């Protein structure tokens, strides 16, 4: 085909010869594993993944399947989600601690709020192994070598000339046909000779593994030692025209292909995992999995390469091509095009041209969308983990050979994985996250009982929404590991659930979809019930006059075990906000919205049995929300991180806060979640926004110099800065992520490789060009909720450009063209007919007018007390409105 217009990451040498000189990080002491993370090119179908090395002779595709997880039922005889009954005492331990805080304690020792001690029960995500395609060349001398990742077509390509013959390789993983394809060619008949093997990683425990050949198919199968999970992979080799010979390798164990010209390999893998509490198994036998995997490769071969490839590209491109961004970038087809590793190095050196700078920025942005398609499909069994689905490291136990188990880290990281999912028009890719959080409900009720005394009768059978609450913490797995971890500071964080419910609720916010409303309403209802009934209390003297969440830590500074904090109260505020919105949208069938009549923190008074002593008092969602008072501006003009805080880093009396990083540059900004991702601190509130900008500047600058960071920290700061409207600072953060936190394969790093920052980048660029989360209040006091904000934080660096296919809440598809730093055209497609309300930050919307083609729309200009303006107008589903300067 014509690929000149496609987006490529491309390299002029194999992975083995690609620069892997950036910081390796923990677990990457093996030069070979470090080389994997910095140089290989990922692809996937949401379920299986490969990372292509592009080696000339011993070619290698590191292989993953999303469900290959140790831990869980079968890892012990008593697996119970890590919950420690002796520590939790059915809520008694937490209750006693909160009473101390209520009676005036500033801090308590939260040391016994722990669990999850058994690393075998926790487990971790495993690298499955490798596909090795050994051409058995005498040397690796080549010319005209290239390897690429075609982001537009979802496939990896390798080409080179060796001893008069041109060898090509193409790799993709089809979602529609559930199968990995390797298309391999030589330019001369009989010159394609290779050995096919697929060894499982040797660093995890396996029982009864066998490798059998039954040309045309190689099968590896066994069960995991740690938990008995059955696994099965197969490679079917189809000689393209039955030309060439298929034999068995001398080792076992491999398939040899001789004297061929071209072949297609069909690769499949599965386990008997099911996301289903409490057994987490399909109930299949090994033979039954073997048969299932066999049907995948056979079906694909019956379809054939042309049809499978066509179906793959149609499917991949349908999602990939929804968004287009032009900031003036060069690309792989440009005259004087630069390979992607050389591009990164030029960007780091300061010698990249404007076009090349825009190419790197724009490629990293696109890669975040690409990586979502590869790791998180609407039919994936699990959401993307700390590494999407791609890993090379393996070991049996949690906190072992793989950094943080490549797990589901739900106190910023899993959240970040789903920051760009809706705004960058990949909404259905959020489905496995929604299903994952749904999946936490049953096991989470066990935790909620043990640690907070919220008992759901028969947690297994009680529908989501009808139980007493579900609790989960930071480290999560495939197996309902909802217990807190073994040390409080990093292990305990029940507001992780509220937080991930933002990602979930946004699936409804951006779509208006009725079936999603029911699902998000059920999750929000039970979690809001949980907080109102079991987690909120009237604060003691240290935290002023308010309900707080009680025993808390602000990751990861200050005192352990304070009386609530801004981080948690901001999250609980948002959750109640969204639960109320969801209930209103349903006609508040359960009568839970209530009001603020006779509403007081005293209404939460409990006896020693945990029962309310004023049982019939108002504890409705509206009342509880109103009592949080999450944002308090402190004596330094900052957002307080603690309710006992005065000036920054100090208590009200001027003494210093212990555990506060006194240089003011603590890496986390847990108290700013109301600015991003939430709706608590917005451009529409200058008091709060000015204070949030003050907090951000203290955290992010040393002197007047903006500081670099990596991984999730830089991703969070880009998005947080975007919400302020400071496009220039936001952009300088983007530059700093590209310079200091991207490997040659554009994997984001911490170090080591962590995918969160890849997805965070894509989201941050979205939030520069379009915001949709805030609420505008006009001079008449009318609210415009989730108004469309065009170019809210456009950097001066991007003087002109266009973007199309972004999504705004209310379900509008948005395109924008700008020149000389100001919008020239907005194209707003109303997908659901919701009333439009449009701010034009780069232009002033009062200077614009609205048309439906030739029809002039009678848009009204409304303005707020601060003198900013919205264009408001009714819309019809399916219609595009063009907004242009008068
Ligand atoms: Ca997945
Ligand atoms: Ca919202």
């Amino acid at each position: 085909g014509d690929t000149s217009k496609d987006d490529w990451l491309w390299y002029k040498q194999p992975a083995s010869q690609t620069d892997a000189t950036a910081t390796a990080g923990g677990n990457y002491g093996n030069p070979d594993n470090n080389r994997w993370q910095q140089t290989t090119l990922p692809f996937g179908n949401g379920k299986i993944g490969g990372t292509v090395w592009g080696e000339v002779s011993r070619e290698r595709v590191t292989f993953n399947e999303e469900t290959l997880w140790t831990g869980g039922p079968g890892s012990s005889t008593s697996y119970n989600g890590g919950n420690n009954e002796t520590k939790g005492q059915n809520g008694a331990t937490l209750r006693a601690l909160n009473k101390q805080l209520a009676n005036g304690a500033e801090t308590v020792n939260p040391g016994n709020l722990t669990g999850g001690e058994n690393a075998a029960e926790q487990g971790n995500y495993l690298n499955w192994g490798d596909i090795y395609l050994d051409y058995g060349f005498n040397d690796t001398t080549v010319t005209e070598y290239r390897r690429d990742l075609n982001l537009s077509k979802g496939k990896a390509d390798v080409t080179f000339k060796h001893d008069g013959v041109t060898y090509t390789r193409e790799y993709f993983a089809s979602n529609p046909d559930n199968v990995m394809v390797a298309r391999l060619t030589a330019s001369k008949a009989g010159k394609l000779n290779f050995n096919v093997s697929m060894p499982t990683n040797t660093n995890y425990s396996k029982t009864g593994e066998t490798t059998t050949v039954k040309g045309d198919t190689l099968t590896v199968k066994g069960a995991l030692g740690n938990n008995g999970l059955l696994y099965n992979s197969q490679i079917k080799v189809v000689l393209d025209n039955g030309e060439g010979t298929l034999s068995e390798g001398s080792d076992g164990a491999s398939l040899k292909v001789s004297d061929a010209k071209a072949v297609t390999l069909y690769i499949a893998a599965a386990t008997d995992y099911k996301q289903k509490y409490p057994s987490y198994r399909t109930g299949e036998t090994a033979a039954e999995v073997n048969t299932r995997v066999a049907k995948v490769v056979q079906d694909a071969a019956n379809k054939g390469y042309t049809a499978v490839k066509k179906a793959h590209i149609d499917d991949h491109s349908a999602i990939y091509d929804r968004v287009k961004i032009d900031l003036g970038q060069s690309g792989h087809s440009s005259d004087g095009a630069v390979a992607t590793d050389a591009l990164l190095k030029a960007y780091q050196r300061g010698s990249a041209t404007t076009a090349q700078k825009r190419e790197l920025e724009t490629l990293v942005y696109k890669y975040g969308r690409y990586l979502t398609i590869g790791s998180s499909r609407e039919n994936s069994q699990l959401p993307s983990n700390l590494q999407g689905i791609w890993s090379v490291t393996a070991g049996d136990n949690a906190h072992g050979n793989t950094p943080w188990g490549s797990d589901f880290h739900m106190n910023v990281n899993l959240q970040m994985n789903y920051w760009p999912t809706y705004s960058a028009n990949m909404g259905e890719l959020a489905e496995p996250l929604i299903e994952y959080v749904e999946g936490l409900v049953k096991p989470g009720r066990v935790t909620a009982k043990v640690y907070a005394g919220a008992e759901t009768t028969n947690p297994e059978t009680t529908p989501i929404g009808e139980g007493e609450g579900y609790m989960a913490h930071t480290e999560n797995t495939a197996y309902g590991w909802t217990a807190p971890g073994q040390s409080f500071s990093w292990g305990w964080s029940p507001a992780a659930v509220p937080w991930i419910l933002q990602n979930v609720y946004e699936a409804y916010e951006y779509s208006g979809d009725p079936a999603l409303l029911d699902r998000v309403y059920a999750l929000l209802k039970e979690e809001s019930h949980f907080y109102v009934n079991y987690m909120l209390h009237k604060a003691g003297s240290s935290s002023g006059d308010r309900l707080t969440t009680g025993v808390a830590y602000s990751p990861a500074q200050g005192p352990l075990g304070t009386d609530g904090n801004t981080y948690e109260s901001s999250l609980v505020w948002q959750m109640l906000n969204d639960a109320i919105e969801a209930a209103k949208a349903k006609g508040d069938p359960d009568g839970l919205v209530g009001n603020t009549t006779d509403c007081s923190a005293d209404n939460w008074a409990k006896n020693d049995s945990g029962n309310f002593t004023d049982a019939n008092a108002n504890r409705s969602w509206s009342c509880a929300k109103s009592l949080l008072k999450p944002i308090e501006v402190g004596d330094s003009g900052q957002i307080k991180e603690w309710y006992f805080e005065g000036a920054l880093g100090k208590k009200k009396d001027g003494s210093t806060i212990s555990g506060y990083q006194a240089d003011n540059q603590h890496r986390h900004m847990s108290h700013l979640l109301g600015l991003f991702p939430g709706d608590l601190i917005t451009i529409d509130n200058s008091e709060y926004m000015d204070a949030a900008k003050t907090s951000l500047r203290y955290r992010c600058f040393k002197g007047n110099v903006l500081q670099s960071n990596t991984g999730w920290a830089i991703g969070q700061r880009i998005n947080s800065w975007a919400r302020t409207g400071d496009g220039n600072t936001t952009y300088q953060l983007v530059e700093l992520q590209l310079k200091n936190a991207m490997y040659a394969n554009l994997f984001d790093y911490h170090a080591p490789f962590q995918i969160d920052g890849n997805f965070g980048n894509t989201s941050g660029v979205d939030e520069m060009l379009l915001q949709s989360n805030s609420t505008f209040t006009d001079t008449a006091g009318k609210k415009y909720v989730n108004y469309t904000n065009i170019l809210p934080a456009l950097p001066d660096a991007w003087a002109g450009g266009s973007v199309s296919g972004l999504v705004a809440r209310g379900n509008f598809t948005v395109g924008t063209t700008w020149k000389n730093g100001k919008a020239t055209e907005v194209r707003l497609t109303s997908n659901k007919g919701k009333q439009a309300a449009v701010k034009i930050t780069a232009g002033g919307a009062q200077n614009y007018e609205v048309k439906n083609g030739d029809t002039a729309v009678n848009a009204k200009v409304v303005t707020n007390a601060d003198g900013a303006s919205l264009l408001v107008f009714d819309t019809t589903a399916g219609t595009t409105y063009t907004i242009t300067k008068k």
